[PDB]
DNA sequence: GTGCGGT
DNA sequence: GCCGTAG
DNA sequence: GTACCCACGGC
DNA sequence: GTACACCGCACA
């Protein structure tokens, strides 16, 4: 692992722990040869104010920069056999590289903060993106030439302060760490703790906003917008053809996304099984993974491409209904939300795992989901207790069953809230004094044979007893179904509720629906999630209604021109060929028509063709029907019932287009 | 990594082995746990034929069939032992699979002899030429292979004991003749030898045409080709920036080449390391490996385009220059074979390993290598020792030196030669009567790092003395630059004189020159390598000429048509308002004008914009010229000469601008 | 024991 | 201990 | 082209 | 994220 350096007299040496490996074998040829050493950190390092010391004792890249550093840690610290004077911290200057940047000080002040104090705490000044992408030298002079770099030494000032940071920061305590993001929400030296404070308030939003966190609107990550805009993009629409799937990463990576292959690969499969997701935003081809846990086959080995109610994500999207940025660098463009012109967020759901919070929602069934906005159009005054009366709960894509109105209940109310799951099992008598156990139905999330290798540590466990065997038979003919042998006399229902509670033959989704609206994290309600997805609902339809205002009369302002052009054909034609520089004649129809210049312009683009019967015909044929579209686009306009209708037919074409029944059945008691 | 059978039971049992990874674990998941228990494959397996037992044995792709099986090796064998009844081989309809599909075989003669006998070893048959095992699900896998209801099997019989292990021997053996001449030469029930046959040489075809082996007129092999071709068609030629590895590979990998995309990547990679190739094909942004031998880095922080003279192989290539083939799916189209308006093959070079032969080719000089082409293109009965005049020999980017002329000399005369890279080393003072040697220039292809550690590795080991002390101080200022102490008042060069044939600071270039001519492997010398390219030019230019010909034909034809109407052009005006449809408007042109159906549509189609002074004498300036132009092709076309004079200008002005002195330089005595 | 496109 | 996007 | 670490939060 | 191991030649 670990390039050494000439020089065995400390003093003039140092180490750079170096982010990637991308950007470490880079490092491997910029540094000099015999006064700096290069230790490249795998990934993202062990908590040290988590996790005990025989942990910490552990991770290799924890032991690594022990060994590595020769003072020796906790109380046997001997500053003196110290391998360098100078280490440097040199994290790539992206988020998750200041983030890499408070785990190594969190081993640096609690395990060397002799070290810190000594004066060997270093900070390169990497230039302004990412770390691997630099040459060999053109990583030695900008941050490992002594000439030119800058660095950052460390002062560990008050070491009253400090304790109190690191411990609230990489702490065991996940909503101190909140608060503190809460608060400061706004959208040569370095003091240690002036360090932590921001090093890790720009990663913990940034996680939070812009990686961890679905939408409120579109329901969506970022990662998911991406690889959704880009199957948009690239046209890989339904009616196409499959494209292999590196190809779209290949697409998604370089324009938007500038992560690893994996994360979003992984991603745009998951969106791909008919059992994660409860209306499937992509058209997988090839092996796409199992109940079983196992996993699509790798990203070259696959296609994927649009599904039809992956249009309705983005329908109307480019008649202006949505603001798009600039990409990561400014190369590209890409939308800041999609349409979603179907109540995607409760619809399919959402889990992730952020900084300060995490966020988990049910999947709903779109037909419920649909009449409760229906419903809540025409009452701003609604309460749960009624949207409730259209949504009987979450369906899971899994089926399965669910457990009284009560855990479902409290969810949408107040955000938080329990619910338990429970497979779809029965008992059926093979005669003989005999019985057997079918499950048909397992819970949402829950890894089939691995409830099975659960069932298979008990038996042979002899934790529970009275079952002769157990086989998986599921057939793509016949669902799932987990056949469970039953013993004779035994009682097989008392085995059936024992399985429910030692296995995940029952589990439980922990509802918190943390999403993110007006910018911002945000735990919600039912009423909330709807209201704002509603709101994006009138803030869409809307905008494109004006767009195609505008898009409406500036064709019939070309048109009265044109009309006014094949009336008085004849002057124009000479007015025309009597007239050198087109910049003339532009000068003269203006003048003699009271024309304007768009008007004059597209005259003089007007094909010969355009003359004949038809043509000319035609074309009054158009105007005259464009008036119709204008007041109309108007009427919508000025009348809020009536745009709000449109809403309500579109929202009800689409619950009449892709609405499906229920999957999961909730039991009432 | 054997997902085995609840089933204890060999008569029901039967084994599967898998082509990949992915296959391998649809396999498992669409197979039958009750009796199909699969063992897949990491790729390929070892050649129990050409490699030794102790080798054999240790090796895993054997053991873990061996353990499998449950039978045992050579002698050791028991038939009733064995675990399967069936054992299945699942490679695809690919022949990299018809070839691993030879390389099992070859185990199971050699060691299970007696296992075929019996009939166990079967064959599996995916559907044919479809795709990769891989790309379809478990469901898709089962459905066609391994359902004994629809399964086609194919049970391999060994007929004649005695042509069998020849047979084996042949394809599998040692000895490369006999594989070459085999393949050469040729240019349910299974017969397993007619089986080893066809999958093998099917296989050992494809190597050759489409793998390893550069083309006698764009030097380029499919690999390369391929990702130039594409280079071009999403357009980043040297003038726009750079775009992300990923994006490329995923590409080339998406509309043209079936495989790893380590492998284009590398091979990518190559075409862009300023040492690696003469004039690189490619320019890269970041870590593109160095001398020293370190890899390039990943292809997700990477960025590529052409170099400028890239631009020069696929120059007038949209302009029917070279036949079109069908992508490996019919869905896209790829050139057959880059225009390289330079003669790339000898001045890049070229070195692959393919079946039953290899190719092995040296860099050249641009400006030599034009100038023989002129030499030649001019005496088209020049001797060999004439086109030396212009062509010395190689020119490796590395630069060096080389040993004598007779190296070079009979490389060029019977295809293959000997020629012997040395190094400029050159010796000197370090001070006080102590020396130092000092190398300055590497034998091409020699790796830096691997040259100073094999030098420790025999001081070290004590077998060269008197060196005390060799760092190796390359920085980007010195280019390439090791030093090493010589202990005073020691012969330095008696030193330098053995480093010389100890090391690699002097290796053997083993030249064959071998490369697709007339669509096979053939083996060319100087001469023919010369005309083989030099007639591909002879060929591209006039197919050129004849497109920019039909085009102005074509243009001029028009550019009357217009006229015509101009000149006449109130009736023009009329004809038209007095017709209802294009189609009465043309045919009235058509006729009351002589106006072609051609020229019809062309005023039809004509915007007003026409009528003034100056765009009625744009034409004007614009038929004329056209004349010139035809006046010029219908001459060059015209003649053998002057088609062949075109040629050699547009080459002398290639050497001309991208042309540049010699580095190797060329020593005797 | 090594170059290069392949599983 | 695992749900999922990032080193 | 897959194996083997990490964060981060809730239950 | 490097480790990991194989076909295929020819020539030291
Ligand atoms: O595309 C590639 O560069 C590789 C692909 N594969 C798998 C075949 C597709 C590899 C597999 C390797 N192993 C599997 C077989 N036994 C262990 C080693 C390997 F070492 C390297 C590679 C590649 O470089
Ligand atoms: O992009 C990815 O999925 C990964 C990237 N990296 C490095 C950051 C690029 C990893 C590094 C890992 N390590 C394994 C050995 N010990 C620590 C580092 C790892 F297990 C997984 C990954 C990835 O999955
Ligand atoms: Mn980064
Ligand atoms: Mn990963
Ligand atoms: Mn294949
Ligand atoms: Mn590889």
């Amino acid at each position: 692992k670990l390039a050494d350096c000439s020089s065995k007299s400390p003093e003039e040496c140092e180490i750079f722990l170096v982010e990637g490996d991308s950007a470490g074998g880079s490092t491997k040829s910029g540094r000099d040869s015999r006064t700096q050493a290069i230790l490249p950190l795998r990934g993202k390092i062990l908590n040290v104010e988590k996790a005990r010391l025989d942990r910490i004792l552990n991770n290799n890249e924890i032991r690594q920069m022990i060994t590595a550093f020769g003072t020796g840690i906790g109380g046997d610290f001997d500053l003196a056999k110290a391998r360098y004077h100078k280490i440097v911290i040199m994290t790539d200057a992206d988020v998750d590289g200041a983030h890499i940047r408070t785990l190594l000080l969190t081993f640096f002040y609690r395990f060397m903060r002799p070290l810190i104090e000594a004066g060997y705490v270093y900070i390169a000044q990497p230039p302004t993106k990412g770390l691997g992408e630099m040459n060999a030298d053109q990583l030695w002079e900008t941050t490992m030439n002594p000439e030119h770099r800058a660095l950052l030494q460390v002062k560990l000032e008050d070491a009253i302060e400090a304790d109190q940071t690191f411990e609230m920061l990489m702490g065991d305590v996940v909503e101190n760490r909140r608060q503190f993001i809460e608060d400061n929400a706004v959208y040569n030296e370095r003091n240690i703790t002036s360090e932590m404070r921001e090093s890790f308030l720009d990663y913990a939003m940034s996680v939070i906003v812009a990686r961890a966190l679905p939408d409120v609107r579109d329901g969506l990550k970022p990662v998911h917008r991406r690889i959704l805009y880009g199957l948009n993009e690239q046209g890989m629409t339904p009616d196409k053809s499959y494209k292999k799937s590196a190809r779209i990463v290949g697409d998604v990576m370089g324009k938007y996304h500038p992560h690893g292959d994996s994360s979003i690969y992984e991603a745009m499969v998951r969106m791909a099984q008919d059992f994660s997701y409860r209306y499937p935003l992509v058209d997988g081809q090839g092996n796409f993974g199992s109940m079983d846990g196992d996993g699509a086959a790798a990203m070259r080995f696959t296609e994927a491409r649009m599904t039809k109610i992956t249009l309705e994500l983005l329908r109307d999207i480019n008649k202006d209904t949505i603001d798009f940025i600039d990409n990561y660098d400014g190369n590209e463009r890409e939308p800041s939300v999609l349409p979603a012109r179907f109540p995607n967020l409760l619809a399919n759901g959402a889990s992730g795992i952020a900084v300060g919070m995490a966020t988990n929602i049910p999947p709903h069934n779109l037909t419920e989901l649909i009449n409760g906005v229906l419903s809540l159009s025409k009452n701003p005054d609604i309460s749960i207790a009624e949207l409730m009366e259209d949504i009987e709960g979450p369906d899971f894509p899994t089926a399965g069953l669910i457990l009284g109105k009560s855990g479902i209940r409290r969810a949408y109310e107040t955000g938080r809230g329990s619910i338990q799951m429970r497979s779809r099992a029965v008992i059926e008598e093979r005669g003989g004094g005999r019985q057997r156990i079918v499950v048909t139905e397992i819970p949402f999330q829950v890894n089939k044979a691995r409830m099975i290798e659960k069932i298979a540590e008990l038996v042979r466990d002899k934790k529970i007893d009275g079952i002769t065997d157990l086989r998986d038979e599921t057939s793509l003919r016949t669902g799932v179904r987990v056949v469970i042998d039953v013993r004779k006399d035994a009682n097989a229902s008392v085995i059936l509720n024992n399985l429910y509670k030692q296995t995940p033959l029952q589990t439980s989704f922990g509802v918190n629906m943390i999403a993110l609206v007006n910018g911002r994290p945000k735990l919600i309600n039912l009423k909330e999630a709807l209201v704002h997805y509603l709101e994006h609902q009138k803030t869409v339809v809307r905008r494109r209604t004006q767009y195609n205002l505008r898009k409406a009369k500036d064709r019939a302002h070309i048109l009265e021109g044109l009309r006014i052009a094949l009336d008085h054909i004849d002057e124009i034609i000479s007015t025309i060929r009597e007239s050198d520089t087109d910049k003339v004649a532009m000068e003269s129809l203006q003048q003699r028509f009271k024309l304007s210049e768009k008007q004059a312009q597209a005259i003089l683009d007007m094909r010969l063709r355009r003359l004949t019967g038809l043509e000319r015909d035609k074309i009054e044929a158009e105007y005259n029907e464009l008036l119709n579209y204008i007041s109309e686009l108007e009427t919508i306009l000025a009348d809020e019932e009536v745009l709000l209708q449109l809403v309500r037919d579109e929202l009800t074409e689409i619950r009449d287009r892709f609405g499906d029944d229920r999957r999961t059945e909730i039991q009432l008691g």
